[PDB]
């Protein structure tokens, strides 16, 4: 007779923050080959099929080739690297993350 | 005779913030190959099917491709390099995030 | 009579903060593969299927390949590194999150 109902996610999917902030370098010398397969992905799929049919659910994916048939170097590959990526990260401070979540029946 | 229902996704897909903020970098001496197969995909697909019939959900995806038959480099690859990518990142504090859910019932 | 039913989740798929935040490098002399097969997959799938029918659910993946059938180096491959990604990470204090969830029934 009385239904309070709170909730947060019911029938959910959810993908939060996700595959994400990422520092993807590369510095080669030379004939260097760097693959990220990187995807995020969701779906849901719901194939009812009826009595005599054919579902053939297939959506495919990523296809990621390098070929080389030649390559050369005739001479000295050479790479001095002093630094790379100085990164400072100085945050602040106090920070409050209040979530509150109340309820109250009464008579 | 009374429902509150109070929610926040109830049948839902969601992709937050999701896949993003990423230094992607790529200093070669040369020949040099980077792929980053970074794709953020959502689906939903209700295929229902009646009594004969064929469904052929076939979407597809990325096809990414590199070929190369023949590369020379007679002479040297020199790459130098001092530095990358001096981020400096000072935040301030005191932040705030209040995230307040109330519900009352009385009489 | 009263049913006050608090909830975060009830039927849900969550991928939070899910894969990320991760520096990739690759600092060759030369000739070489990094590959980093990262995907954040989520599925859902419901195939019912009825009284004679076929349901080929067959979505397939990622296929990342290299070939290479040549590949010379004729002088000396050298790479003299300083340092890489010289990262300072100093974060502030008093840092505060609070998750109340109260409830009250009364009379």
């Amino acid at each position: 007779k009385v239904q309070i109902i709170n909730k947060k996610l019911d029938l959910s999917n959810v993908q939060s923050k996700c595959g994400s902030k990422d520092n993807i370098k590369h510095v080669p010398g030379g004939g260097s080959v760097q693959i990220v397969y990187k995807p995020v992905d969701l779906s849901k799929v719901t194939s009812k099929c009826g009595s005599l049919g054919n579902i053939h659910h297939k959506p495919g994916g990523g296809q990621v080739e390098v070929k080389s048939e030649k390559l050369d170097f005739k001479d000295r590959v050479q790479s001095k690297i002093g630094s790379l990526d100085n990164i400072t990260h100085v945050p602040g401070g106090g920070n409050k993350k209040i979530e509150t979540h109340k309820l109250t029946f009464r008579e």
